[PDB]
Formats: C-alpha cells, structure tokens, sequence
C-alpha cells in the first residue's frame, strides 16, 4: 500500500538542466506515517520492492523530459543542486519520464539497486535520495508554475539479513555487453538547419566529465575491463520534443571521421529512425572492434561513432525556437566480437610508497581498501577497474591476497629493520594478536592477506566504524627504502553492492 | 536495395502551386553509381520495377499536400517550373504525398507507366523525369526551410525485350 | 630423416643491455617484440628462429613469458635500487595499472608476461598504435649492472598470419 | 565476377630480372568501381578469395617466364623496382607463369596468404601489391612491345572477423 509521498514543483519555464528537487526516501515513509512505517518500527529492518509512481498530467504539446536519479548513497547531491549536468544524473540507477506518457511508474527492488537494509530509527550509512531533474525542456513556457506528485508503494516485511545479493561479482575475464543504465547525455538539433550531424562516441571506456570533475560510473567501468569490441550497438531512440515537431534521421556508424560524400553515406549499413523505437547499428572499423580507452592526444571521434544525420527535418510550425533534442539508450552489445580482457586473473598496483622522509613510518589499512594520505612520504594510488569498481558501488565486501615489493636507498651491506606487517582483530588499543609478520629489510619483498569487510558483512566508500580484522605496515629504516609497492589480487567471490557513481 | 536517391527543398512557406524541383530517375542512379548502377552498365537494357520511398517528417500540424508526377516522357516539364497549376500535374501518373503520413512510398513498374526499357549509356526518346509540387499548401508558414530525401530501390536484371506490354 | 630440433620448448634470447652510461634508464616495450634502440645503452639482439617467424609473417599474436637475468657491475654490498617492470593498460601517460613489479636489484633475476597484441587481435611487424597493455622496464642504478638479458618463450598458441619476406 | 583490373607492359626485349610493373589490388577495384566495388563499401571488412588470371598469348617460340609475386605487406618492394633479383621475388608466395602455357590463373585465398581483412575506404598496414617480373628471358627480342591483361576476379561479401586463420 502506499508507504510514503512527496512532491515536486515544476517551474512554468522548466529548461534543461533544471533541478527540481530531491525526496528523502526514508523521510517520504516517516512523514507520512503511515500504516508502513509502522510496521518498519516493529521489523527494525526492511529490504523493501518499491513501486514508484510519479503522478503528472499527461501532455504531448510541451516536449519536457524528467530524470528521476536513484541516489541510495548520495554521491551525486552536492554536484546538482545549482544545475543538474547530466552527466551526474544519469551515472547512478535512473528512469526517464515524458511527459507525453504522464503518470509514471517503475520498480525499485532494493535488495538489488542498494544492497543494504534499512533501519527504523537513523540512517545507518548515507541517506537514501530521489532526485528530479529537467532533461529536456519546455518548447516555450507554461502558463504557470504547477506541481508533481511522488508516492512510494511497498507491502515492508522484517529483512531477514543485513546484506543484500551482490549486483556484481568481481572478474577480469568477464564482461557480458549487456548494459543496464547507459543513457546518452541528449543530443540537439537545430531547426535553423535543413541538414546536421551529431556524433555519438562508442569508446565507452572513457569516463564522462563535467568541466573538470571527471564522473566514474559503472558502465565506463566494466568497458575498460576490456581492450576493446565490435558487434552491433543494440538501443533506443527517443524523440523528446512536441507532437508538432518532428524529424527523420539516418543513423549509422563510421569511423576516423565522416564521409563529405552524401552518397557513399547511403552505401553504408544505417537505419532511419521517424519516431521513438530501437535501433540496430553495426559497429565500423577497420579493425572490426573500436578500442574501450583512448591514448594520449586521440580524440573518440578518431575511432568508431555511432552518427546520427538529420536527413529531413526538424521542422515545427512558426515561430518554434526550441531544438529537437533526442535521447539515445544503448542496451547490449548484439553478436559481440570482444577483445581480450584488458586484465588477466593477476595482481595490480593498490599503492606505491616513496619518498620516506622518516625512519619511522606507519601506515594503518585496518580493514579497507582506499586511498592513502600522508605528510611524511609520497604516496602513488593504483588507478584500474578494481579500484573503479569500489568506488562505483555503495558497500563492497572480500578477500586481498597483497604482495609487497621494495628496493633499497641504502647499500645493502648497511642495511637493517623490517617491513613489519602488523594483523590485529580490533584495533591498535585493545585488539587481538593475529598473523603478524616481521619481514627483514633483506627479503626486499613479502605476501599477506587483507579482509576487506567487518563483522556487520561490507564497506562502504568512506571511512566508518566497525568491529573487524585490522591491518598496518610498520616500517622501522624507512630512509632505507626507495619504493615500497603493494599489489592486490582479489579472491574470487569479491562482492560489490549497489551501483552508483563517484565523481572527483 | 537502394539505386538512387535526391533531394528536394521545400521553402518555409509551401504554398499552394509552387515547383518545388524535379529529379531525372536516370541521374539519381548515375550520380548514386551505385551497386544498380554497375548491374545496369552490364545489362545494358533494364524494365525496373521501382518502390519509390520519399523521406519526410510526419507533422499533422501543416496541412501540406504534395505531388509526385511521374514524367517519364518529360511532357509538363517545360509548364510547371514557374508555377505548377494542378491541371498539369495531375495529368500524368501521379501520387498524393500527405504530409500528416510522414514517409511515402509507391511502386512503380516502368513496363507499364513507361513502356520502353533504359539503355545504361544515354537516354533513348526522352529522359524520366519525377516533378514534387505542392497541391495544398501549409496554413501558416514554418519554422524554416526543410528537405525532403527522394530514394528509388530496385533489383535491376536485364531486360529481355525493348517494349513493355500495352497499357492500352 | 630428421635430426632432433635444433629448440626445444623452452627459453631463447631476446635481447641483452649492457653498458649502461646513465643509472636512470627506461626501455619501453609497449605491446610488441621487436628490436631495441639506444642511445645511453648498449643493445643486442638475439637472433634465432621465432624472431625470423615474427620477421617473415605480416601479422603475428600472442603471449611471451620473460625471464630477466641480471649481474652486478658494482660489489654487491654496496648495490641499491630495482629492476621495475611497469604494466600498465593503454600507455605511460593515461593507462590503468597492471600487474607493476619491483625487483629489488639483489634479487638478480626476476619474471613476467609480455601481451604480443592489442584491441584489434595482431601485430604488424612494424611500428604502430593500437590500445593494448603496455609494459616497461625501468632501471634507477643501470650502471651498477653488468648485464641485463631478456628471455622469452612463447605459450603455446602463438600464431603468425600472412607468410612473406624480410629484407636486410 | 570481375571485381577489378590493370595492365602490365612488357617491352620487346624482356630480359631476365626485368621489372615489369607493380599493380595494386586494392586500387585495381576501386578504380574499376566495380560491381564487387560498391558491394565492398556496404560490407566495410572483406575477406576475399580471389582468382587471379593473367591474359596473356600464348607461345612456345621465346622462352620467357614470368613471376608474379604477392606481396601484401609490401617487403619487397622498394628493392626491385630497378632490377628484381630472383632471391627477393620468390621469398614471397608467388607463382611461375610460363609463357607456352598462355593465360594463367591461380587462387589467392586472402585469409591464408593475407591474414587481415580489407577496409573500404583506406589501407590499414600496408597496401597488398601484384609483382610481375621476369625470371627467365626471351631467347632472342620480340618483334615489338606488348602488353598483359591482369584480372581480379571475386563475389566479396562481409567478413565477419578482422582476423583470418593463423598460417603458422
């Protein structure tokens, strides 16, 4: 039954890239309060399947597009609240209502899109948000301001574990080409044109920027995981405009450019998209695959793109001003011709230290995999599609085998101390002695575990508090040492939950 | 699979009579030149059987009716290019082209409406010619100008005789 | 009547540095085999059949395990630094990274894998540019060392398109 | 069916190790443009199996042979278009054209001899080239200048792999 609601108000000159506003989940529920919420207390943990509904009068003379962005974990929030780039709104779980459509509705399983159980009384890692955002705008202004109604439908029962199933299970050897969630920033045409081109790039690997933050998401992610693909780019097209304008395009694939020659263009293998529906375009290249990531000084023009020609069109009655925008979804890669994996089952760089500056340094991992600071030696994080993949979900759980490695500053007929591996359960005041390890300088290298985890099951992407193994390097003659790498090769089961973004 | 194509430019304001353009059917396989166009060389003599397909937006919101005038004996050329009064070119095979249908198409069997088989290199009596006019025009003016994309299709075998049968 | 295989399933040489004018030394080997230039080293290449069959195809793919052997220049108790194998994917300045190693120079020998190929599937027997892994090795005491040999043996599969020739 | 061609000249005096002339088979299909021409820009990838036939009158009285070199990374090259050692046209595959024997023919399967599929609009390594050169001379001149019909003859259709089946 209905569980919680909230509202949105729409400005009568909603333009693209408008920020509507955002609806806490848990406070939709508490506020409302709620035969639900209710029944939340008395189960303390819910695992709910929301259905969301978004009522909204149906209207096709107005061409506006919402993004509706799942942000379990908030890592979009601070970045759209002036003006909603969509580059953010669509880098997390997110759904696209028309307006033509009206009242909208989708399914929100949480065990799946977020991963962990959520308790009654407080937030327990971030809070929960909807977001709406103006995609596409208004042809012209309403006649004024109005409003959207945002309800929340669930039958809650008592979550049986804290943990949901993992969205994603760590593998070098295995990327499908099925995508969920990969939806195009809208491309624009110009009525002032009799004919144009936008090109869309297929180097998915790349990560999307804003300016100068760059936006890591899932989908950029499992690309780079490998060297490159080819097959047929399986999508949909959506026409996001008034019922009285409209376009025909010719969308095809090319590559290194595009053909001057209107007739060579016809010779390709394209399909005309009139109206919203899917397409099917092979991918094109000399190579018959496209590379995932670009080199130094290449641009994803210089590689395969999927081209999308306005042949005749747009056109609208006078005196529209508005470009036609159209919104591409890409599915799955049909009939793949995959690369070879860009990593092998193996070991990557997690950190090097360098630099050391004291003879006594320490440097606490406890029971996490992130990103090291320090004020006394210079620390190089590892960048690659492990280290992409924590960030791009909310909670993540596993096993490191690590693999140290260094060289010495000093001569070695000099040298003396350790690279001392210290294995607590706890922390550094009251924990207990584990596998603790004394590395004389000498061995110049050293192997151990990690538990990337607690005792409540999977991290979170920040820093928290909770009971569990705790790991530290002890460096006694750090002077000593050149370079100290530490390599990770995560233990098959390695377990990631809830897809999100992270920009920086 | 597509042996020709063209391009015809409708101005902002379509009104009712105005020549919009005509494509010779032989130039748009040439110019196209073209998988067809390479069968017809070889063939020498060919008796199409075109599906035309014209390449618009649907819109409900104009009211626009236009035309295509099927010439092949390039009879109302020289009458329509200023103006083009309906008389003329409904006086041939014609087809309605209406714009709230958005992307026309027609079959046309060259046996029947033409009669006499294209020979690759020059054109025989006189050249096939495809007039778009406009039959009604638009109730207010566009937004801008715009085009429209002209395609013929065709599988193109060698015509065994030089006449066709007799439409009469 | 054959004799026995002049190889056998094992190692052969790829190249030898020696003479190392500058400690800090990077040679570069990307996605390829193939023979090195130096200006600041000297470089010897090894010649035996499987480079001739990389010579003599137009295209060629697959995986090199390496062994490195090195010997010192310098007394071993006053020896520092490593020997580093970088691996990266994509290249020195945007790439993601692999399986890095830092072979502490005491260890005088260590081993890696070498991806012969990229995105596409094969290599030219030229210089080119297809994103791939990309591997190299960095040396910061190269005068400390007397020689540094690469050893290499082809996993079994590893495949060669298009016969031809090299020239000389 | 044909697919593309070009033509070698042989002067009335055809010596041994005479260069004849180089074709390039891409270009031969492009500037024939060319049924299997425009059947190649819509597939984007071809791998061919072409049948190469030289049209050439035959005759028992001079003595010459000929030999067509296919060299599709383009090794050769640069190092007789002066003069054509024999140790440098018969290190790639190639075949003996006897002048008694008149037209010749042989099948070039692009997959084996080539390895890497064939892009429409640009050469990916190198341009696939046809030598023709003299091994053998003719016992005494010719009456005069003459000249050989070179044919490439294939039904391409797309190719569903970069990448051919390895030769080695």
């Amino acid at each position: 039954g209905l569980a919680g609601r909230g509202v949105i108000y729409i400005p009568k000159d909603c333009q693209a890239n408008r920020y509507l506003g955002t609806l806490n989940i848990r406070d939709m529920i508490s506020d409302f309060k709620g035969v639900q919420y209710e029944k939340w207390i008395t189960a303390g943990l819910v695992m709910p399947t929301f259905k969301i509904v978004i009522r909204l009068p149906a209207n096709a003379f107005t061409g506006l597009t919402w993004v509706m962005s799942f942000d379990a974990y908030n890592r979009i929030t601070s970045r759209i609240t002036a003006s909603a780039d969509p580059v953010y709104t669509l880098s997390v779980p997110h759904w696209l209502i028309h307006h033509k459509l009206g009242t909208f509705s989708c399914e929100i399983d949480y065990g799946e899109l977020c991963g962990h159980a959520m308790w009654f009384k407080s937030t327990t890692f971030e809070s929960p948000r909807l977001h709406f955002t103006c995609l596409t705008g208004n042809n012209k202004e309403l006649a004024a301001d109005w409003q959207a109604v945002v309800e929340l439908y669930a039958e809650l029962e008592e979550a049986t574990s804290f943990l949901g199933k993992p969205t994603l299970v760590f593998d070098p050897g295995v990327f499908n080409g099925k995508f969920q969630f990969l939806t195009c920033p809208p491309i624009f045409f110009d009525l002032t044109a009799v004919t144009a081109l936008r090109s869309a790039g297929l180097t998915l690997g790349q990560v999307p920027m804003v300016g100068t933050t760059k936006v890591y998401n899932l989908n950029s992610t499992l690309v780079s995981c490998v060297l490159g693909m080819g097959g047929t780019v399986r999508g949909r097209v959506h026409i996001c405009a008034p019922i009285f304008y409209s376009i025909v395009l010719w969308v095809v694939s090319e590559w290194n450019g595009t053909t001057m020659d209107w007739n060579e263009l016809f010779k390709y293998p394209g399909v005309y998209v009139e109206e919203d529906g899917s397409f099917e375009v092979k991918i094109r290249s000399p190579y018959h695959r496209t590379p995932a990531r670009l080199l130094a000084d290449q641009s994803q023009r210089d590689m395969s793109s999927l081209n999308f020609y306005a042949i005749a069109g747009p056109i609208a009655p006078s005196g529209e001003t508005a470009q036609l925008p159209i919104v591409v979804q890409i599915d799955e890669i049909v009939r793949p011709d995959l690369s070879l994996p860009s990593f092998e089952d193996d070991y990557f760089v997690w950190v090097d230290f360098s630099e050391f500056t004291l003879d006594k340094e320490e440097i606490e991992i406890g029971s996490r995999f992130f990103d090291f600071t320090s004020n006394t030696c210079r620390v190089s994080m590892g960048e690659n599609p492990f280290a992409a993949m924590i960030a791009c979900h909310g909670l993540h759980s596993g096993v490191l085998d690590l693999k140290l490695q260094w060289s010495l500053n000093t001569e070695f007929g000099k040298s003396s101390g350790s690279v001392t591996i210290t294995k607590l359960v706890g922390d550094k005041a009251m924990g207990l002695d584990g596998p603790s390890h004394v590395f004389a300088i000498q061995k110049l290298e050293g192997t151990t575990e990690l538990l990337v985890g607690n005792f409540a099951g999977a991290n979170p992407n920040t820093r928290f508090s909770l009971y569990s193994r705790w790991m530290a390097i002890k460096l006694d003659q750090a002077k000593s040492i050149k370079v100290l790498r530490v390599l990770c090769k995560p233990r098959p089961g390695f377990s990631f939950y809830g897809r999100t973004s992270f920009p920086v």
